[PDB]
């Protein structure tokens, strides 16, 4: 009797599976459909089983919802913008556009050999005209509705817009916590409060803005921003003279240097006063270069008692200190060497005195709004998103420098033509392109961040040419319902995506808020890598530097308890001495990927399939190992072992058979197989992946053990076809081989099996 080969008949049905277009998607999907989406990559080469995983993870749900009979839509494109593709010009001297495409070529072959289906029509290159011509599209109607502006001098997508909605929306978000709370955590809404500040014997009064009201009592001054309105105005006339000075000075520099750390603290008394209103006692004005403009008011209420660079500012300049905030079990230090910048009690303070300091804000600012005297004023940590680049390869900027808009039916906006490598701001060094007529073309292109905050949109409608998308294709596919990838580095890549989506929406494109109503987070997978010799001393482990360089870690000593902490082993290399090998991310660089095309040519897709499903949780980190390869043959190599044994007899044998009629063994079997088919499919809706595996190997043993006892029967047929059925997600190859034997359509058209409630009983 023959052995599981892989060789060959993956290929037979990898073609097999494409020429019939099983997982084409369709225009409009009608009464359910899944959208199955695997953040696509940079175009940089030959991908690695870190890569893989996650496009597994992909075709195994993919799969899946088109058995169920779900219309599917999964789709993969390439995310070809961006510096990679500008270094390998810098360092092959080859084109950028020829360096993408030679990749993209091999890519798509790794794909393909594991056995991953797409819809390649629905495919999309972003560094082609017919995608960009689309961001610049996008990048007008932002522009058209106040989104876009330029700031000094890049240009900037007012994100800071929709930060609120992009917080409030995550309520109803089912994705992890974690995820949800860096996107918390990132956009940061503080309660903050602007305090009205009267100017003694003027009728203007000095807004300012604060996270700090719990330490009003404690302001000794304030400091307007030199450019501020009021700083000459208010200028005392034996001061107008040194403050107009300070103020054409301060112009003078940039806002990098006026608030570089370090510099000596500079400025002058306007020879005016204000009135705190808490106290209502007597605070000069000053102004000063390391306050700008640009954040809250232009101008602050300085307490140096509780904020560092104030305390510098009153130290140097003679200025009172108050303090007003103390720690909880202790009183200050007398005098005061240092501001003391966190929460405690409040002290000096009035009616506040022993209120808690962050309960205190909020008393503070209610009390405020009663007198009316300030009022609260909610703040976010998040900036506007600087997308303005200077390098060739990205997107242009559909703008004119006569700032004019280019008209929407001229766009695409197209990249110039090189004569040079080297000759990649890049667009600057070409007269022939910013040299036009006002309707100077602008010399940046987009982040990339901006091609993949919607390319999940141009998925639904790839090849429209009049719109980025019709909305109505876009709403018929529309939420992701599982976008794949790793979260730990994608904040702002999700935050983003937010962004464009909401902004779409008010466009009345879209009619979903949230792009992705799901996140299968993958974990990393690791590869076990040799860092180095070492020494060992007792308890102690000597890091020579180079050891210790690819390790990255600044300990030159490691405890014997550290290296096993960090998941390390010493192990004796026949160099006689002793090297430590620890799991690490598996990258180009660190030169442990197991690359695709070799491994799967030697081993197979099935087999390297397996190996990652297996591993361990998808939402964990896994190491890729050799004991897990052979596991995986293992567990392939029994399946077709038992449908190989009895092949002859399962030919001569009908499935049909009545439950009710079953017994012994044959009525065990039957409920064991419900029980799996059970734990599968809800294995697989919810995302567990690996205990899926595990449930098919623990049936299969039944399956042997069952035949210890029983021939081959009608039942045991039927285990064998819901069997095969329930693999073919994991394992498609060897599932539509064995298939074939008894059957004569494809996996993808027998669809799934049905679960018996009743045999589960009892
Ligand atoms: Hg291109």
């Amino acid at each position: 009797m023959e052995k599981y080969n892989p060789h060959a008949i993956e290929a037979k049905w990898q073609r097999f599976w494409e020429e019939k277009g099983f997982m084409k998607a369709k225009d409009l999907p009608g009464g359910g459909k899944q959208y199955v989406l695997v953040m696509f990559p940079y175009p940089s080469g030959d991908l690695h089983m870190g890569h893989l995983k996650n496009y597994t993870m992909g075709d195994v749900l993919a799969r899946f919802r088109r058995m169920q009979g779900y219309e599917v839509l999964h789709p993969m494109g390439w995310d070809a913008f961006g510096l990679p593709a500008e270094n390998a010009a810098l360092k092959f001297g080859v084109h950028p556009k020829d360096w993408t495409y030679a990749n993209i070529r091999q890519a798509k072959e790794s794909l393909r050999l594991m056995g991953i289906l797409y819809d390649w029509d629905r495919e999309v290159t972003t560094c082609e005209p017919e995608y960009y011509r689309w961001n610049q599209w996008i990048f007008l109607k932002m522009w058209e509705k106040g989104l876009a502006y330029r700031a000094k001098e890049q240009w900037y997508l007012r994100i800071t817009a929709y930060a609120e909605r992009l917080l409030k929306d995550l309520e109803g978000l089912n994705w992890p916590e974690k995820v949800k709370a860096m996107q918390r955590a990132w956009i940061g809404r503080s309660e903050g409060a602007e305090i009205l500040f009267p100017v003694e014997g003027k009728e203007v009064r000095i807004p300012v803005f604060t996270t700090r009201p719990d330490t009003l009592f404690g302001a000794t001054f304030l400091v307007l921003a030199p450019e501020h309105p009021l700083t000459l105005e208010l200028a005392a006339p034996e001061k107008r003279e040194e403050v107009l000075a300070y103020v054409e000075a301060a112009k003078r520099k940039t806002e990098i240097e006026r608030q570089a750390e370090g510099r000596e603290k500079t400025g002058v008394f306007l020879g005016a006063y204000a009135l705190n209103p808490a106290t209502g006692e007597r605070i000069p004005i000053w102004t000063a270069d390391y306050v700008l403009f640009g954040y809250g008011t232009g101008a602050i209420m300085a307490v140096p008692a509780h904020d560092q660079r104030d305390y510098e500012f009153a130290r140097k300049f003679g200025l009172p200190i108050k303090k007003v905030i103390e720690r909880p079990g202790e009183p200050l230090p007398e005098p005061l060497e240092r501001a003391y910048e966190e929460p405690g009690i409040m002290v000096n303070s009035g009616p506040f005195d022993g209120t808690e300091s962050e309960e205190g804000k909020r008393k503070v600012i209610a009390w405020l709004e009663e007198k009316g005297l300030g009022k609260g004023r909610v703040t976010y940590r998040l900036r506007d998103w600087l997308i303005s680049r200077q390098r060739y390869w990205g997107t242009p900027i559909p703008m004119v420098h006569c700032v004019v808009p280019v008209p929407e039916e001229e766009l695409p906006v197209l990249l110039p033509d090189l004569k040079d490598v080297e000759d990649i701001s890049p667009l600057e060094a070409h007269p022939e392109f910013y040299e036009t007529t006002c309707p100077k073309r602008d010399t940046d292109t987009m982040d990339t961040f901006f091609d993949s905050s919607w390319y999940y949109l141009r998925y639904t409608d790839p090849h429209n040419d009049r719109l980025p998308f019709d909305p109505e294709k876009a709403n018929a596919w529309m939420p992701v319902d599982q976008y794949i990838g790793g979260v730990e580095h994608a904040v702002l890549h999700l935050l983003y995506s937010r962004f464009f989506t909401k902004f779409l929406h008010d466009l009345g494109m879209v009619k979903v808020e949230e792009p992705f109503q799901g996140l299968f987070t993958q974990g990393m997978v690791l590869a076990w890598t040799d860092f180095g010799p070492v020494e060992v001393e007792g308890s102690v482990v000597r890091l020579p530097e180079p050891t210790r360089i690819r390790l990255e870690i600044p300990e030159s000593a490691l405890s014997l308890e550290d290296v096993r902490k960090m998941g390390a082993e010493l192990r004796p290399h026949e160099d006689g001495t002793l090297h430590l090998w620890k799991p690490a991310v598996m990258s180009k660089s660190k030169g442990n990927g197991v690359m695709v095309g070799p491994f799967v040519k030697e081993q197979g897709a099935d087999i390297a399939r397996i190996t990652i499903l297996f591993a361990a949780p998808p939402e964990n980190e896994m190491v890729w190992t050799e004991e897990g390869v052979q596991g995986a043959w293992r567990f392939l190599n029994r399946i077709y072992r038992r449908v190989a044994e009895d092949r002859e007899a399962l030919l001569e044998t009908s499935g049909v058979f009545q439950a009710e009629a079953l017994e012994g063994k044959d009525r065990e079997l039957y409920g064991k197989l419900h029980e799996t088919l059970k734990k599968v499919t809800e294995d697989l809706e919810a995302l567990r992946f690996n205990t899926a595996i595990a449930a098919l190997m623990e049936f299969l043993n039944a399956l042997y053990e069952y035949r210890k006892d029983r021939p081959v029967t009608p039942v045991y047929r039927t285990a064998i076809r819901y069997y095969l059925q329930m693999l073919f997600p994991f394992a498609p190859h060897l599932a539509e081989e064995l298939w074939h034997w008894f059957w004569p359509d494809s996996l993808f058209e027998a669809g799934w099996p049905e679960l018996d409630e009743k045999a589960l009983e009892k």
